[PDB]
DNA sequence: TGCGCTGAC
DNA sequence: GTCAGCGCAATG
C-alpha cells in the first residue's frame, strides 16, 4: 500500500478510471478522504483534490481551474455542507494545498516561480461538478490526472465572505480523459466504470 | 437534512 | 481522544 503522504500518481490506477462512489475512490488510494474536498497535511503539502461542485466559487476550464479552499462554513447541527457564512483561513487543508506552490508559504499568496517544480496533486473530477462545469463525467468519479497549483490568493467569494481561490495547471502526460484522445486512451485501456459488488443488482432488482 | 466514518492533529 | 468535512446507495 502506498502511504498516505504519498505524493504523485498511484501505480495502477491510470488517467481515465472512474468509481461510482467517493468511498471506491478512496479504497484506491488517489483520494483518500471520504468526505473532504482535499487530502493534505498542513506541514507537507496536498496529495489530491475532488471537484465536485460543492463550492460556488470552483471554476473548471480543463486543463486550467480555480479551486476553493474549504471552510468559511458553520456546520452546526452535525451536517457536512452549508454555505459560506464565515472567512476562510489558511489553516489546515488550504495551508496543505499552498504548500504544493513552488513558492515560500505567504500569509497573503503567492506565485510559483516555475509552477512545473511544485508538488503533484492528483485531481479527481465528480458528476456533481456537472451542473458548472462541461468537463464533469456524467456519472461518478473520473482520475483526470496531475496537477500543479500556480498561484493562490484571498479574495471575497459570490457569498461576500473571504475565500482562499488556487489556480491549478495539468502537467499529466496522458492525455486528458475527456479529449478525443483521451475517449480513445480510455477505451483502449479498457476502463469502465467501478461499482461496488452488488450494487448494480441491488439496484436492477430494486 | 442529520449519520457513520476516516484522516489530521 | 476531538474536530473537519466538495458524501449520499439514505430520508421527507
Amino acid at each position: 500500500h502506498m502511504p498516505a503522504n504519498h505524493f504523485g500518481p498511484i501505480p495502477g490506477v491510470p488517467v481515465g478510471t472512474m468509481w461510482r462512489f467517493r468511498v471506491q475512490v478512496s479504497e484506491s488510494g488517489v483520494h483518500r478522504p471520504h468526505v473532504a474536498g482535499i487530502h493534505g497535511r498542513s506541514n507537507d503539502g496536498a496529495y489530491s483534490l475532488v471537484l465536485a461542485g460543492g463550492y460556488e466559487d470552483d471554476v473548471d476550464n480543463g486543463n486550467y481551474f480555480t479551486y476553493t479552499g474549504s471552510g468559511g462554513r458553520d456546520l452546526s447541527g452535525n451536517k457536512r455542507t452549508a454555505g459560506q457564512s464565515s472567512d476562510q483561513k489558511l489553516t489546515n487543508n488550504n495551508r496543505a494545498l499552498a504548500l504544493n506552490c513552488h513558492s515560500p508559504i505567504n500569509e497573503k499568496g503567492a506565485e510559483a516561480e516555475d509552477w512545473r517544480q511544485g508538488k503533484p496533486v492528483r485531481v479527481v473530477r465528480n458528476m456533481k461538478g456537472g451542473k458548472h462545469s462541461k468537463y464533469a463525467p456524467a456519472e461518478g468519479n473520473r482520475y483526470d490526472g496531475i496537477y500543479k497549483v500556480v498561484k493562490y490568493w484571498p479574495e471575497r467569494g459570490k457569498s461576500g465572505f473571504l475565500v482562499w481561490r488556487y489556480l491549478l495547471r495539468r502537467d499529466d502526460t496522458e492525455p486528458e480523459p475527456w479529449t478525443r484522445e483521451g475517449k480513445d486512451r480510455t477505451r483502449q485501456l479498457g476502463l469502465t466504470m467501478q461499482y461496488p459488488e452488488g450494487y448494480l443488482e441491488a439496484l436492477a432488482n430494486k
